[PDB]
């Protein structure tokens, strides 16, 4: 039905809700190009188990933020400015409504991340799938060479700032399920999408000297925080300097899991960390609150190793 | 565990793809500090392999399709006059056999070698029961850079302009569902006129036209290019051609692989149909002036391509043969 696809195409006045000036516009901007000091490109892609909730709940308008989230947060942590987004939706038989729903959510993370949805595609893959689909994302960011923050300016004792997560985000969702497969509202919280920190960082970097940043994905703080730390340097979190979610405290009891254990799977209520010079932590903490983020002095840098 | 340090070592297929421009390594980096463009523009694109993959599950050959994935992305780039810089892959599977995944990036690297782009990143997803054991998926994503003045869209193509076609490796990457439909209706893999084992003919990877296409452009005026993919000639030649301009194709100007013949004989297809699905031996078309047409043909063949004056531009609409 090429008619239904007609009115399915016009439906993407969604993508334009992501558009930026730089887009030498194709469709609504779909298919177009991106117009471009000492320019360096930063790219990323991200295909998680968090999709399982969506298949069941049959609710797909927010799963595409997480995606955008998991791509763009990792580019901006290198102080790069996200420009455009490409999506790949592997599909049994495209449910014209489902597709549109999922791209309704992609264009919402794109708006927030402040990048254009210049392209993407729905794959009719007859056989692999029945209520399922896979969602992939691709991103390109830009940075000035001498401005890349790659935390080698991380000196012992810097104040560590932690920006507030909305819940699980995109990781741990297999342990979540087993824990509450071992057990028995739940789903609205677990369908909570991953926060995007792109805009507030950018205006942060525009104002302050950011020593280093990290995105709390991987295996919790322990994987990710040291990740930014330089040799002979460390990171000590003052437990109780931020508000941890009922979700996390919840899985802590239910599965009866260990603290240090959970800290290596789950964000434990904190989505991102940037290292800051003790004399500035105050007003930049202020600045981010000014950005609608939950900033807090989570701990500090030390000379050593780990968390 | 111990098998991953080694599987991350054999990942050296990327080393074979690298350019000076690629900057050291949460998101690969490419330097644009020496490109000497004055109105620089980024042209990107993503595509997923498709129905061809089903035949790579059958033959258990996984190191070439990645050339298929790259080729589609990259040919769609240079055809607008850009230069592919870097590529990112996304592979989806139930779970990953480090080897099998190694063969996929192995043909992704190669394809990237030929396209001349860096393999700067990629994801590998061991998925639940969403994917079976044999069954996997493969999407790619490219970025190319062009100067705002050097873009080609076809609007400048005119009546009496000369269409050259660059030959293809065979089916490339389009029409395989209809191919399979007579695999069913037919009988499976050496058939008829000049021939390899049938499956082996079918799994021939898509041609990558990048390196020649940029050399062209460095030496001559190109008014259009069409990547003959989905919808074959009937879909893709029209789309480069402005209003009032149609196309005349001279059926004997190029070589049609026997598999297209087979498919038509065996499948009882019409020629119009065939040309609305299959490339029929020509993977990419480029409108040219008449006065250059013959130089261009040799520049391309000096490039290592097979290039034929395939037809011409007229007043009208769509495509017409003779």
């Amino acid at each position: 039905i090429e008619a239904g696809y007609e009115a399915v195409s016009r439906m993407k006045k969604h993508v334009q809700t992501t558009m930026r000036k730089e887009v030498l516009g194709g469709l609504g901007g779909f298919g177009g190009m991106f117009d471009l000091e000492e320019p360096v490109l930063v790219s990323g892609t991200d295909g998680g188990t968090k999709l399982m909730l969506a298949f069941m709940a049959d609710k797909h308008d927010t799963i595409g933020i997480d995606a955008v989230a998991m791509c763009v947060n990792d580019i901006v942590v290198q102080g790069a400015e996200p420009l455009f987004f490409l999506d790949y939706i592997a599909c049994g038989k495209a449910e014209p409504s489902k597709i549109e729903n999922i791209v309704k959510g992609i264009s919402e993370g794109c708006r927030q991340a402040g990048c254009a949805l210049i392209g993407g595609e729905t794959a009719e893959m007859p056989g692999m799938y029945t209520e399922e689909y896979d969602l992939a994302g691709f991103t390109v960011g830009i940075v000035d060479k001498k401005k890349i923050v790659t935390g080698e300016k991380i000196e012992a004792g810097h104040v560590l700032i932690g920006l507030a997560s909305s819940g699980i985000h995109s990781n741990g969702y297999s342990l979540v399920r087993k824990v509450l497969l071992e057990d028995g509202p739940l789903g609205e919280e677990l369908l909570k999408p991953t926060k995007i920190y792109v805009k507030p960082i950018l205006e942060l970097l525009k104002n302050h000297e950011v020593y280093g940043m990290a995105h709390i994905t991987g295996g919790g703080f322990i994987e990710n925080i040291p990740r930014m730390l330089p040799e002979g340097i460390g990171a000590e979190i003052e437990l109780g300097s931020w508000k941890i979610q009922p979700i996390f405290s919840l899985l802590q009891e239910v599965g009866k899991l260990e603290e240090k254990e959970m800290f290596n799977i789950f964000n434990m209520g904190i989505g991102m960390v940037v290292a800051v010079k003790e004399e500035d932590a105050k007003d930049i903490v202020r600045l981010l609150e000014e950005q609608g983020e939950t900033a807090r002095i989570i701990g500090r840098t030390v000379q050593g190793a780990g968390v």
